[PDB]
């Protein structure tokens, strides 16, 4: 839902970024992830192997997140078991399910929105995904 091209470009601001996430705006939101992996064998053999992760959420008012679907597409060069061990550490690793290990640090949108500036407030956010099995490779 394309309007953070309009915001990136005119910090040369951030604070102003925040001020704005400071009637209620909050609709949905839309988190986009490509996290890819080494997954090795025990004989000698090797694989990368790549998930996308297109999460339709909500934006909270200050506390995390509200979630309300996902969506996961494995890709990459691994054998069967090697993406069978891929599918199955992603469902149970500390992300999202559990702690979620989130680092926001207002980092990421840092990166996202360009900018080389902090307003000395983070607002760590952190995941509610619903725990869908998408394993349907094999």
């Amino acid at each position: 839902n394309v309007m953070v091209d309009g915001v990136q470009l005119p910090p040369q601001d951030i604070g102003e970024l925040f001020g704005l996430k400071a009637g209620l705006v909050v609709q949905i939101d839309h988190v986009r992830m490509s996290t890819k992996f080494k997954l090795k064998r025990k004989m000698v053999y090797s694989f990368s192997l790549e998930c996308i992760m297109d999460v339709g959420e909500i934006q909270n008012k200050e506390v995390i997140l509200k979630v309300v679907a996902v969506d996961q597409s494995v890709s990459g060069s691994g054998g069967n078991h090697m993406l069978l061990d891929g599918v199955s550490v992603v469902a149970s690793l500390p992300l999202f399910t559990g702690q979620a290990s989130f680092d926001l640090a207002a980092m990421l949108i840092e990166s996202n929105l360009a900018g080389s500036n902090d307003n000395f407030l983070m607002r760590n956010v952190t995941l509610d995904l619903g725990g869908f099995s998408p394993e349907l490779s094999d």
